[PDB]
């Protein structure tokens, strides 16, 4: 939240060197909404190498596209040269704003706090409307992902989508197929944690994006009993659980191994009639919480797990080499079966986790 101050100092430096600079995009939107901006972007008439001259420290990752990350007073500000979008640098602020996605994202602010609003973002912000800048057909052909951003913003801001803009989404919905699935999944992950995400989901159906998103029909579930826990993964679990489907049906969205395992393990738990000590031992607390959260069950899961005789197999007082000695037999897959028998008897509190007593038990059974 010191970002605005840093952006102001960036702007003074650029203007002192004789360039134009302005705050633009979401920070302006968020300011007029009374929020604290999460990121502050600066747009400037300076070219990237000219920016690097004025500040000691910078990151040149986005240089190709006009962006340089300035590091100042412990913050980072993206300074981007006036540009459209395969990237052309333009000479005036308005040429840059004319190509942004929505009126509320298309405003600029001077360091002396004047708002520059050539497209009515002020009014659309007051009236709670997401509306494309200029011709909605052009904005959505420039980048089809904007159709989905419109949906995300409606649930993030509790705005409506301009009628003309929504009809344009319906006409161009099929263009969604050309977007990298990583970008699709990133926006869907944001929808899943939004307040009033149910508004986003209704628009997703009604804009007939669910016809063309990957396995898009699976989003048309009832979302009324869904409340986010801040973790986007829970949205995917909910979806699958409502429809009695498996993780494999959504794999096109390219989940990490962590996400995959968490969804699959949680689904497993919802399929279980009853949970006993062994359940609480084999599944992680995170998996149990989401399976609970989605099945309506409520227990003190941390308390039940805290009370098991052991927490993981690493505390087992025995290993398969102990069983090789005691049995006289040769190492083989049979060890895994017997290690699990022993592990059960310890988790149910029947056998003590003590090598000597386990040895006594093992010789009798073998
Ligand atoms: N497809 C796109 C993606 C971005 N933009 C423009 O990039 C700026 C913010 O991008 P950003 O990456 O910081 C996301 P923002 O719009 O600020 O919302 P958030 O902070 O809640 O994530 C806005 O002026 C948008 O008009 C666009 O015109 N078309």
């Amino acid at each position: 939240d010191d970002k605005m101050n840093t952006a102001i100092k960036v702007i003074h430096t650029l203007k002192a060197a004789g360039f134009e600079a302005y705050i633009v995009g979401g920070a302006v939107r968020d300011l007029l909404l009374g929020k604290t901006p999460h990121d502050v972007d600066v747009a400037s008439s300076a070219l990237p190498q000219q920016v690097k001259v004025l500040f000691d420290r910078t990151v040149d990752t986005g240089i190709d596209h006009g962006t340089v990350l300035v590091l100042l007073d412990g913050e980072g500000i993206e300074v981007t040269t006036f540009r459209t979008e395969s990237v052309e640098f333009v000479l005036s602020l308005e040429e840059d704003l004319r190509r942004r996605d929505f009126t509320i994202n298309a405003m600029a602010m001077t360091e002396d706090l004047k708002i520059i609003d050539p497209f009515g973002g002020k009014e659309d912000l007051k009236n709670k409307v997401i509306r494309a800048v200029g011709d909605p057909d052009e904005r959505f052909e420039e980048d089809a992902l904007r159709m989905l951003r419109a949906i995300r913003f409606s649930g993030q801001l509790d705005f409506i989508i301009d009628m003309k803009t929504l009809l344009s989404i319906r006409r161009h919905a099929r263009l969604i197929r050309f977007i990298a699935v990583e970008r699709l999944k990133s926006e869907i992950d944001k929808i899943f944690v939004n307040p009033s995400m149910q508004k986003s989901m209704a628009y997703l159906k009604d804009s007939v994006l669910t016809r063309f998103l990957p396995v898009g029909g699976l989003f048309e579930v009832d979302w009324i009993t869904y409340h986010t826990d801040g973790n986007p993964t829970y949205g995917w679990l909910y979806l699958l659980h409502q429809q009695k489907r498996q993780f494999t049906d959504i794999k096109d969205y390219r989940f990490s191994n962590e996400e995959k395992r968490l969804i699959e393990k949680s689904l497993e738990l919802t399929a279980l009639n009853t949970w006993d000590q062994w359940t609480f031992y084999k599944y992680t607390l995170k998996q149990l919480e989401m399976a609970s959260r989605v099945t309506g069950k409520k227990k003190d899961l941390a308390a039940i797990k805290r009370q098991l005789p052991i927490q993981s197999r690493s505390e087992l007082a025995v290993d398969g080499w102990d069983l090789i000695e005691w049995s006289g037999a040769k190492s083989g897959p049979w060890l895994k079966v017997w290690i699990e028998k022993i592990e059960r008897l310890i988790v149910y509190g029947i056998l003590k986790n003590d090598k000597e007593l386990i040895k006594d038990w093992f010789e009798d059974e073998y």
